[PDB]
Parts: C-alpha cells; sequence; structure tokens
C-alpha cells in the first residue's frame, strides 16, 4: 500500500474561518495547507491516513503535538480530522522539503524511502494461531483500493456495472483446496487447525470444508470473519461468523463474477453448507465522480440500526474493486 505518494494538487478553495490555511484537493482526497504552500498543479508528497511518521521537527514540524508511542518507536498516525472546522484527511508537502527525492516523478511510492509504516489496531488476540506455512502463493490476496485514488479510473469505467456490498469490518480469512489438500488461512499465513483458531472454528461451523471438498473444484472463499471479540463488535452479534465477498479461482488464477459467485454460494446453501455472504444491495451503472460514490458510503450495516464502515464495489467482469469508506464513521471513530 502507497502510504506516501508524489501527487498534483488539484484546486485550491479558502477556508473562511481562518485564513492562514487553505483547502487542497489531491486526487480524491481533501488537504488542509498553510496559505501559500501550494498553488494548482504543484507536485507534492501525500501520506496517507494511517501512516505513522517518525518524529523529524526538521521534515515533520506541523505533526509534533500528536507525537505517541507505537510498538517501541516514536511518531505520529494520520487520522481523519476535522481541522478548524474543515474535515481534512493525509498530509501534502511541497518538494523543497524533500531535497532527496528531487528526481522522482509523480506517482512514485516513496512510503520506503521516507521510512513510513502503517498504525495497526493490536492484535485481537483470539484470532492468532499457529501457522503451518505462509499465505498460498496461487491465491490472491484480499485487499481493495481507495476510490480516493482511482480518479482516473472511475473516468475509465463510465457505463460499466458493479456490485455492491456492505463492507463489514472484521479481519479476512481464507478457505480454499488445491486438490487433496483443504488450508484454512487469515490474512497473511496458512494455520493449522487448532481447539483455538477462530478461523478454524467459523469454517467447522458452518462447514465450509465439506462444503469444498463436495464442489470439488480449486477455489478459495474469501471472507471477513466479525461477531465477538472483534473489532468493537459494532454488528451487535452473538458469536462469530463467516461473511463471504470473493471465490478465487485458483486453476484460472482470476476472481469469480458476481454472478457465478452468487449461483455458487446458491449452490454451497443449497447442499446445506451455511456459508453467509457479505450483504449485496443492489447494482450500480457507473456514472459518477468520487465524491458522489462516497457520499453513498454512509448508510445501515448487516445490523440495519448501526452505521456501515462503508461499501466495496465489483465491476461484474470481476476485475475491477474497489472501496469507499465511509468518512462519517471514520470521524466516529477515531481507532
Ligand atoms: N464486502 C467486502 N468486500 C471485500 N472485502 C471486504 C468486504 N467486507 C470486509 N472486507 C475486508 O476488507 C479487507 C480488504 O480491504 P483492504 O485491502 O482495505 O484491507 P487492509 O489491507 O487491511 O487495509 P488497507 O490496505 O486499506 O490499510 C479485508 O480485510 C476483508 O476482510
Ligand atoms: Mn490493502
Amino acid at each position: 500500500r502507497k502510504l506516501a505518494t508524489i501527487r498534483t494538487a488539484g484546486e485550491i478553495t479558502p477556508i473562511a474561518g481562518a485564513e492562514a490555511i487553505e483547502c487542497c484537493h489531491v486526487d480524491g482526497w481533501t488537504c488542509v495547507i498553510k496559505k501559500g504552500e501550494f498553488k494548482q498543479g504543484d507536485r507534492g508528497v501525500y501520506f496517507e491516513i494511517d501512516s505513522f511518521i517518525k518524529e523529524d521537527n526538521d521534515r515533520y514540524p506541523m505533526l509534533s503535538k500528536q507525537v505517541i508511542d507505537y510498538e517501541g518507536q516514536r511518531g505520529t498516525r494520520l487520522r481523519t480530522a476535522r481541522l478548524r472546522g474543515q474535515l481534512s484527511q493525509g498530509l501534502f508537502l511541497p518538494m523543497d522539503r524533500f531535497p532527496e527525492l528531487a528526481s522522482n516523478q509523480v506517482g512514485d511510492d516513496v512510503t520506503e524511502i521516507l521510512g513510513i509504516t502503517k498504525w495497526e489496531p493490536p492484535i485481537s488476540t483470539n484470532l492468532s494461531g499457529e501457522i503451518l506455512g505462509e499465505f498460498p502463493t496461487f491465491i490472491s490476496k484480499t485487499d481493495q483500493e481507495r476510490v480516493q485514488n482511482l480518479i482516473p479510473q472511475i473516468e475509465e469505467n463510465k457505463g460499466q456495472k458493479f456490485e455492491v456490498t456492505v463492507k463489514l469490518d472484521g479481519s479476512s480469512m481464507t478457505v480454499y483446496r488445491k486438490d487433496d489438500h483443504i488450508g484454512v488461512c487469515g490474512r497473511n499465513w496458512e494455520l493449522r487447525e487448532t481447539a483455538t483458531n477462530a478461523q478454524w472454528h467459523a469454517a467447522r461451523r458452518n462447514k465450509m470444508i465439506e462444503g469444498l471438498q463436495f464442489l470439488n473444484r480449486n477455489l478459495a472463499l474469501q471472507g471477513a470473519i466479525i461477531g465477538e471479540s472483534i473489532q468493537g463488535n459494532l454488528e451487535k452479534l452473538k458469536g462469530q461468523d463467516f461473511y463471504l465477498f470473493d471465490i478465487y479461482d485458483i486453476d484460472k488464477a482470476q476472481y469469480l463474477t458476481p454472478i457465478e459467485r452468487q449461483s455458487l454460494v446458491k449452490q454451497l446453501n443449497d447442499n446445506g453448507f451455511t456459508v453467509k455472504h457479505v450483504p449485496i444491495l443492489d447494482d450500480l451503472e457507473l456514472n459518477h465522480t468520487a465524491e458522489q460514490i462516497l457520499a453513498m458510503a454512509d448508510g445501515p450495516s448487516l445490523n440495519k440500526n448501526v452505521k456501515r464502515e462503508g461499501l466495496v464495489f465489483k465491476r461484474l467482469d470481476g476485475k475491477f474493486s474497489f472501496k469507499a469508506i465511509s468518512n462519517a464513521y471514520l470521524e466516529k471513530h477515531k481507532d
């Protein structure tokens, strides 16, 4: 994930309350900047929310009063914030503050060169087992790009049609089969079945192991586990359950399209395998800007009386996929 990249200043607009600052559009994001830091069309380094930036008075003095400890080192975590009434996200700095990047090009990922890293909520301790092996290379990891970083693609996909589903807030979990072996994995490892492992227990109680055996194909069930003991259980659940959102065809190396997934989950439940699916909302004919898509992010969740974290969109061909995280949710939750 490109936590710090080189980007272009979009349109700049005043903020009436405090004229020492102004509102700057970096592609889909809005920043508060110092007035006269950028004119539109200038390049700079933009750090995304969740960046953790080590303490530097020369380079990041504007971060000096939100310094925290994190996993041993001292630095600043970027979150959604409301600065003098203006909702602002990330940090945009001009290039004359980065001499060692003087001849980098727009679009470059300078995460590693600046030592940026990602602040992460601590381990949910009921969800970490013993590791049989790494995540299998013949399976794609579950990762969604943010719509604020895709404005060119949204204009390209004008006219395309997308499946819209609720984005649950839980940890990712993969159950798969390759020919005589059925494995359970979290985000980055394949785990051994214990009387401990939350993922194995989710897999066994909805029987997706015999289900995958039954279906007799090299498929990867990918879902979020959510519920008790998981990210504050904002969905008011009893227990923990598996909610699917993608199926990776291992042999063809590509995800199932929505209707294929939809009919395969149907096939699974028909034969008595209790695989739940992330909530599907009605499909979308993309004719939108990033702002309008974000504007759909707020709304009812799996529990219809709680505000969802956001939405994810899947182009029906199955090859284009992005999320749009609710900013109201991000503001009503700082961790
Ligand atoms: N409806 C959904 N469709 C796809 N993924 C979903 C859905 N609901 C929840 N998820 C979760 O979304 C996550 C994948 O998105 P993402 O790549 O943003 O996660 P991340 O790598 O943990 O976060 P980030 O990279 O943005 O810091 C997975 O952890 C998966 O469990
Ligand atoms: Mn990711």
